[PDB]
């Protein structure tokens, strides 16, 4: 049945609410070019020419393009997101299914400045998904190239590419060269499609709410403590001597009362004001910014360790690298004004996790005695101390879905740190290329390889569609909750519509975290 | 087994990111006056971008080189070793926290 | 109240659209959607078939009753037909009631 003049797929895009679960299907339109020639190219970056020892690569570049749907809007409408985080204390994805169809393979003709575009009904595609997770995995890495959020946008596909090991700009012994031609690949042609399943190995809930209470308020207000604690060292009057004298903590001193639990780990980071005058005068981004040190190379800690932007009454402060950046649409690569960058809040883990640029908190410097006071510093970077609880950073509408796990001997609650689920078998990489077609031979044998190709492109759609689970939300709370709610005041614009242009963009970040738990 | 790729290099360097950075505080010139400038990383700047994974724990420790004129001239050894402290009882800390030998 | 049947659920909605074809890309990654498209129409046929249910005039009036009629005198064009230069014309309103009941 595959054939010129029939379709080979339809067009499915919408979601599907069926009682614990949701079915979010989507449809776009793509276009691949040709990169590089049919080529494989080394890229690599050294000190030289000015660059910077921590910025230096070596890897390739190849011929293939990758499907990547990895952010929330590709999956959910504006609409469709406010359903779950409104009403939902969690969400995981259970199970994929994707879909390529309706292939056009188009050739490209120019001479005197006409340009002149036709079918080619013979001409292929390559597709494989890497299954066995054989090649490297760039898709954790939130570049762009994702479906579009709005489903009327056609969308051009990504270039893959990969880095391996190098010192400078020069490759190493064990870094490693990949030809992607050297795994099997389906070849379609216009009637063709392609199709496979994925299952999502199991992964705990995002938790979407807040919490209505903070560890250090857990207690009953009511009642004192029957432990002690040290209440004075000294007798109060004008020469006092030492002593040691104990009281049970009640409602009156909350901060003094023991506890059986510890705030989440910090690694510190340096706080930027969106006031301007409040900031210090001088160009602190990279120099003060906040960095871990691998192999030679610093690089910046983008967004880090979970921890609240900001403590209360103080939202023009944010940590430098501490949370993640949305640019509102037309928004520029580079130097762009804080207008047009949308910055998120995790201010709601404030209960569990110690604010982002402030301290942890202090511990004894020295042996005290009399003739020595104590002494008491600051930790500024906690590692994980038994009794301590956090949140995992929130989760975006466009913002990453899912991250690798590397496959390494160990590693740490591994919650991706930009945000999402953690998956040590994730959603494989899906490779196409338009397969080449050479122009004709010279009609005498040479043995060069032939680089005279018909330039060409392709076209399709693609569809995918995910099922996910909820978690229900038990809550037993007596005076309403927060919700996500669109303004009601008149505008010039709907928010999460087109302009009068015709551009489809995201007025502002949207987080999960609405409805409210107990710890 | 050796990785093929270090946690800092994972990204595609062919694209950008959708994310942006705090890449400028303060406006060039002779007198620059406090902003807040934004960008995303692309190849062009690998350091700046936003990660998902950080690398292992440390406990740090003394370089001592083969190259004997460049080792500090003391006997340094249990001194400036570093070490963990039980019950009053310092003992070194041999080998440690898995950690490269050196850098490149 | 401009006329006919009101409908709870009426007849669907249908909508078509030329699914877009854009032209080459680049062949060096861009964010930006794709503005550039190949021009397109299309034509085809369509075919709607309702059927009516009649409601049958069982009236004992005794005399002849009021109809619609073509004029019988001659003129330069048929009503409700093409002219000389080919188009099609619909000369005058026609109604539906003429057909007489008693209250």
């Amino acid at each position: 049945a595959d054939g010129v003049g029939s379709s080979s797929g339809n067009w499915h895009c919408d979601s599907t609410w069926l009682g614990d679960r949701v079915i979010t299907t989507s449809t776009r339109t793509w276009a691949l070019p040709t990169y590089n020639n049919h080529l494989y190219k080394q890229i690599s970056n050294g000190t030289s020419g000015g660059s910077t020892n921590d910025n230096t690569y070596f890897g390739y570049s190849t011929p293939w393009g990758y499907f990547d749907f990895n952010r929330f809007h590709c999956h959910f409408s504006p609409r469709d997101w406010q359903r779950l985080i409104n009403n939902n204390w969690g969400f995981r994805p259970k199970r994929l299914n994707f879909k390529l169809f309706n292939i056009q393979v188009k050739e490209v003709t120019q001479n005197e400045g006409t340009k002149t575009i036709a079918n080619n009904l013979t001409s292929t595609i390559q597709v494989f998904t890497d299954s066995e997770y054989q090649l490297p995995y760039v898709l954790g890495s939130a570049h762009q190239g994702c479906l579009p959020p709005f489903p009327a946008d056609v969308f051009m596909i990504p270039q893959y590419g990969y880095l391996t090991l190098n010192n400078g700009a020069q490759a190493v012994g064990r870094s490693s060269f990949y030809c992607l031609e050297y795994f099997p690949s389906q070849m379609l042609r216009t009637g063709n499609n392609f199709e496979f399943s994925y299952q999502f190995e199991d992964v705990p809930f995002h938790s979407s709410y807040a919490h209505s209470q903070s560890l250090d308020r857990l207690m009953n207000p009511l009642i004192d403590q029957y432990l002690y604690y040290l209440s004075r060292t000294q007798t109060g009057g004008t020469a006092g001597t030492q002593q040691l004298l104990f009281s049970q903590a009640g409602p009156n001193n909350m901060s003094a009362q023991a506890k059986n639990w510890l705030p989440g780990p910090c690694y510190r980071q340096q706080r930027v004001s969106t006031t301007l005058s409040q900031n210090n005068n001088s160009n602190f981004a990279w120099t003060g910014a906040t960095k871990y040190h691998l192999n030679g190379r610093d690089s910046l800690v983008n967004p880090g360790v979970a921890m609240a932007t900001h403590k209360d009454d103080e939202e023009r402060f944010f940590p430098s690298s501490g949370v993640l950046m949305f640019g509102k649409q037309g928004a520029g690569k580079d130097n762009v004004d804080y207008s047009a960058v949308m910055l998120t809040s995790e201010e709601e883990i404030k209960t569990t996790n110690p604010v982002a640029t402030e301290q942890y908190g202090v511990v004894a410097d020295n042996l005290q005695q009399n003739s020595a006071q104590p002494i008491v510093g600051a930790v500024n970077s906690q590692g994980a101390l038994p009794g301590m609880v956090w949140q995992n950073r929130d989760v975006y509408l466009q913002g990453p879905i899912w991250a690798k796990i590397p496959h390494t001997d160990g590693n740490f609650h591994p919650s991706p740190l930009m945000g999402g689920f953690g998956l040590k078998h994730p959603p494989p990489q899906i490779l196409i290329k338009n397969t080449p077609v050479p122009a004709d031979p010279p009609t005498t044998f040479s043995q060069a390889k032939l680089a005279s190709f018909i330039t060409q492109y392709s076209t399709g759609q693609v569809s995918v569609e995910i099922e996910w689970e909820l978690q229900k939300e038990n809550s037993k709370r007596w005076n309403p909750e927060i919700q996500y709610t669109s303004n009601y005041y008149k505008s010039t614009n709907v928010d999460f519509a087109v302009n009068v242009d015709g551009t489809y963009s995201e007025p502002r970040p949207i987080g999960t975290r609405y409805l409210t738990r107990n710890l």
